[PDB]
Order: C-alpha cells, then structure tokens, then sequence
C-alpha cells in the first residue's frame, strides 16, 4: 500500500524472517540468532566491525524502535552483509543470508507497493 503503518509492517517482516522454512524444512534464521562473541572469534571480527543478530533485532522491536521500515531494512542489511563478509559462498550461512535477505525484500515490497 502507499500508506502503511511502519510499526505494523516491521513486526510482520521480523515475523517473516523468524518463521520461514525453506523447502527442506530448515528454519534458516537459526543461523542468525546470536552473533559470535567478540572475545571468542578473532577471525570473524577481522572482517566484521559492527555485529548484529536476531536477539538484538527482537529487543529493538520490543522497545518499539522500528517506526520506519528503513531502520529495520538497515539492520537486516547489516545482519546479512556481516554473515557474507566472513562466510564464503558455499557455506550454509552465506546461502541462508542471501535467501532471507531476498525474502525480506520481497515481503517488504508487497507491504509497501503502490
């Protein structure tokens, strides 16, 4: 719709990512629940400067911080870009990042289309 309620749309988009299974029945978001701890993953933090995960995004959602769809988009962009920065194209993480990002955008586009 051209006239949307961002708080509502952001809740739906989070739920989309939270609940999605691929055709193999894999709950792809499970790979993104927790980012590696800084003090336990020096290789990851050589290539990732600002970590984020679904725990953080869920907390922000609960705190009502997503009142602009662009803010949620930026957080998922970071979430998936960080994964693609460390993990290589053949990895489950990279593949799931590409798939969930594309799902995010497609779902978003249906909510905010003219």
């Amino acid at each position: 719709s051209m006239t949307v309620d961002p708080i509502a749309v952001c809740h739906e988009l989070y739920n989309t990512i939270r609940d999605y299974k691929d055709e193999q029945g894999r709950l792809l978001c499970e790979l993104f629940i927790r980012a590696p701890k800084r003090r336990n993953q020096p290789d990851y933090y050589e290539v990732v400067s600002q970590p984020i995960d679904l725990m953080k995004i869920q907390q922000k959602l609960k705190m009502e911080e997503y009142d602009d769809v662009n803010l949620l988009t930026a957080d998922f962009q970071l979430l998936f870009n960080n994964a693609k920065s460390y993990y290589k194209p053949d990895s489950p993480e990279y593949k799931a990042a590409c798939k969930l990002w594309d799902l995010y955008l497609r779902t978003r586009n249906e909510f905010v289309q003219k």
